[PDB]
């Protein structure tokens, strides 16, 4: 339990401000996805800034993290939710943290798939970034668990973002 104990700013969701921020140079070669299997699937946008705020402060409070380690969230309001953001190291896939765009999609996604606002928010927010160029036109697309030892972004999101342009092996 990693996570607990229109593109919206920090300030939209009530973060804390960060204890520290490291900036990476150059468009990120890889996309990281996540899910945050606790907390669970947020539908209203309240509710999805909630979970955003309660995961900001399990990696602050108690994982003793600068942030919330990702540098995104989606909510089931189908809202992107500025994490730590483009460029900036993340804590959410080590040794991919300094070259990587992290997104979690909010919720459980071991079984059930995020319903479609989710996936395409994931997916505009990943066009979004190429177009303004925070990510290589050649990215990768990966899940947590090609890179570390997870079952994380969840069986079901993972055989879908599989599907995915530039999904990498
Ligand atoms: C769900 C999910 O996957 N949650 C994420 C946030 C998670 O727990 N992932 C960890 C990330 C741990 C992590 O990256 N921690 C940072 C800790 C960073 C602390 C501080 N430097 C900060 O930036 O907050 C780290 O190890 N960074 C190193 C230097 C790296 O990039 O290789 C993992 O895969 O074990
Ligand atoms: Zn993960």
């Amino acid at each position: 339990q990693a996570n607990l104990g229109r593109l919206l700013s920090r300030s939209d969701w009530g973060a804390r401000l960060p204890k520290s921020v490291e900036h990476f140079q150059g468009p990120a070669p890889y996309v990281i996805i996540h899910h945050s299997y606790m907390p669970a699937v947020c539908y209203s946008t309240p509710d999805c800034m909630k979970s955003m705020r309660d995961m900001q402060d399990f990696h602050q409070l108690e994982r003793g993290w600068n942030d919330i380690g990702f540098s995104f969230g989606i909510g089931g309001d189908g809202m992107i939710y500025t994490g730590r953001g483009f460029n900036v190291i993340g804590a959410h896939a080590p040794k991919y943290n300094d070259k990587s765009v992290g997104i979690v999609l909010i919720g459980d996604w071991r079984t059930e798939l995020p319903p479609k606002q989710m996936l395409d928010a994931a997916k505009n927010l990943i066009a979004f970034g190429v177009f303004k160029g925070y990510i290589d036109p050649a990215y990768k697309l990966l899940g947590h668990r090609q890179v570390r030892d997870t079952e994380c972004p969840g069986g079901r999101l993972f055989a879908e973002i599989s599907s995915w342009p530039h999904f990498t092996h």
